[PDB]
């Protein structure tokens, strides 16, 4: 089974033991670890931080005492310019040279393969993406045929009925792409200003969301259906949440909300936390496992987070097990307790080793 | 049958031949005309345009050579505060000071009855909303007890599914309306496509995002929940909603960058007068779409979805199946109600349809 996890080059800023560098990372956690982000400089694959060039090395160092241990570099972004993706990516020069570029910056930095992270693909550029995406692995393959290992090349691509539709030939670009991501979280299931989970594996009760298309499964099955093979196929599960500031007094799904959560210490980003900031939150705090969407919620005061625990994550390993998917992707292993110094027992990567523990699991 | 025809005030503010006052309906066409919109002020009912009263009296002057028609006011709108509609309800002071205004507002201005347009209440409302038809249904027993002719009560409820789950009680409220008009229009039925806002039926199945963005499961599911047959009035378009679009393709689900370019007259990107469609179809192409028995019409990067007589015709045949009380229709204004676009000089074209479909056996 696969284990992607994702490691973001800012999570080195944030204070105290919030900042993560790539040398604080378990090599034998994952199988497969991409670096977030990688710029565009004009139609060549560029550097974003300045001391990335340190930290691609401070990564794949730890390729030395772990060989089956294959690193990825993301390219993209959501704080990236989505136009300075569409308008190098419609011009066939501008294509050519980025496909020329990516491969010797690779090997240059000791990365394995490229992972694409545009968000979003607009419908005016779906079709350019898929074309990319076949001379993308192309290129690859006549950089290995002097009998080299060849390089690896993924997309992690939207879960949101809307954007798969507008956006993505799954059929023709699941040929092409070594594996695909699905980013199953960051769900808006919830009705119009109420609390809601932000990555329910199910749909869960049938009259208390919209549309059954805001949750892990029907994205998954969907993926499946436009064509995507499930071996090719690794599910996001979260080790953040998604919160809000109660509005009533109300606490359950569906409870009223006058706006997002209470920033954490260390993330410092409204309606967000990470797991080892929840595990903070949780004293105190009453857990509710929502009962047909196999997730958990915390409240506390006029505040109120969804987010994946070690049950949900099994539950979720689970799910793809029975699914047969290549295995699961994580985002991101900086916002599990890397440090293990917030959700006891003293233990690195709570989330990320029990979904590890999970797929190994029989 | 029942003709429930709605006219709208600001019409008579649009240019032109677009320009409509109470004085051009037709006295015989509806069996009920529903003025909208009034006002809350006060917790008081009140007028909306400075000239309300005047046009209320041109209204209502249609009923001297026509003692059978009835007139309502319609109370709401989607340009009133559904926060203050939400207060007035909830509050009991609120609440029952303007019940009481009301029948008096009603009887000094020549009224039959009120139409609640609430649109539309919360969750959080649903209750409030079934407690206010309750009182102001008694109050107008009151009002009316010593050997009155009664007041009606009618209320316009949304056909969204999730709407009237979340809003209404209907088995509540259906008890104390004379009648509920369903308003089976501006149906939200996939992003970025072309789609009719008013099909009768789901039509081809792989091509609609959902089974409930249609006239025919609204109907169902309104009559599942408790309404009454003959207490239903279906609602149609004399408007269409229009887009613009991204491609030479221009049949059900083809792409769009946007709603459709305004009328000269209503001048509203994605909805269009009737008879700015009649305008609109010289030069056009019109496709029938088969499995909704409704039209739509294309012609370069313009489609627009709309009803017309063919179409209403059959959605008329389709409520006298179900054994309706009748058709609602919004509204008089965006009918060819000059007769000059359509047709051959015939005034109100698709709402005479209606009423001949309705007279038909
Ligand atoms: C990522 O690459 C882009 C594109 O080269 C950079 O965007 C430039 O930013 C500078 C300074 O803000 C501007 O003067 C240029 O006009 C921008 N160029 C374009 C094409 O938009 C961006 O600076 C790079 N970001 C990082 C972190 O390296
Ligand atoms: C409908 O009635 C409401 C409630 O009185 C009016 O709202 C007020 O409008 C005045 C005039 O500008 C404002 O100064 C007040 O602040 C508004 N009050 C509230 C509570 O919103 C509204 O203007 C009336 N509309 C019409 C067309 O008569
Ligand atoms: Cl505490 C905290 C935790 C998480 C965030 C960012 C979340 C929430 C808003 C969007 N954001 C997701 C993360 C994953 N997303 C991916 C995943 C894989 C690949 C590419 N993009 C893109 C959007 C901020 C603060
Ligand atoms: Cl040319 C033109 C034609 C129609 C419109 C307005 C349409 C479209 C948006 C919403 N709007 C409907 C009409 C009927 N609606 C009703 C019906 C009955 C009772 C109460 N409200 C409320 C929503 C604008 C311009
Ligand atoms: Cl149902």
């Amino acid at each position: 089974y696969k284990l992607v996890c994702y490691y973001t080059s800012w999570s080195q800023y944030r204070e105290g033991d919030g900042s993560c560098f790539p040398d604080a990372l378990d090599r034998f956690l994952c199988t497969h670890i991409i670096y977030s982000f990688a710029n565009i400089s004009n139609d060549h694959i560029d550097t974003w931080e300045w001391n990335d060039v340190t930290l691609y090395g401070m990564l794949n160092t730890l390729k030395n005492r772990n060989p089956n241990l294959k690193t990825l570099l993301s390219v993209g972004g959501w704080n990236f310019g989505s136009q300075r993706f569409s308008k190098i990516a419609s011009n066939t020069q501008s294509r050519r040279t980025f496909i020329k570029s990516v491969p010797p910056f690779l090997r240059t930095h000791g990365f394995d393969g490229l992972d694409l992270a545009w968000l979003y693909p607009g419908r005016r550029d779906k079709q350019h993406f898929t074309t990319l995406i076949k001379e993308m692995k192309a290129e690859f393959i006549k950089e290995a045929q002097p009998g080299k290992k060849q390089l690896l090349l993924s997309a992690a691509l939207s879960a949101g009925k809307v954007t798969i539709d507008s956006s993505y030939d799954i059929a023709k670009i699941s040929q092409h792409l070594d594996f695909i991501s699905i980013m199953t979280y960051d769900f808006h299931g919830a009705w119009r200003g109420t609390t809601g989970h932000h990555s329910p594996l199910f749909r869960g009760q049938e009259d208390a969301s919209p549309d059954r298309f805001s949750n892990t499964d029907y994205a998954v099955g969907y993926m499946l259906r436009l064509g995507a093979p499930a071996s090719k196929l690794v599910m996001g599960i979260p080790t953040f949440g998604r919160s809000f500031t109660l509005a009533s007094s109300e606490t359950g799904v569906g409870a009223p909300i006058s706006g997002p959560g209470i920033p954490g210490r260390f993330t410092k980003e409204a309606g967000t936390l990470a797991y080892y900031e929840i595990c903070d939150f949780l004293r105190g705090a009453t857990v509710h496992r929502i009962l047909g969407q196999q997730v958990p919620y915390a409240t506390k005061g006029n505040q109120w987070v969804g987010y994946d625990d070690q049950e949900s994550v099994k539950s979720k390993v689970q799910y793809l097990k029975d699914r047969q998917l290549a295995g699961a992707m994580v985002w991101a292993l900086d916002l599990d307790d890397f440090q293990g110094s917030f959700c006891g027992q003293d233990l690195r990567f709570p989330l990320t080793n029990a979904i590890k523990d999970a797929l190994a699991a029989t």
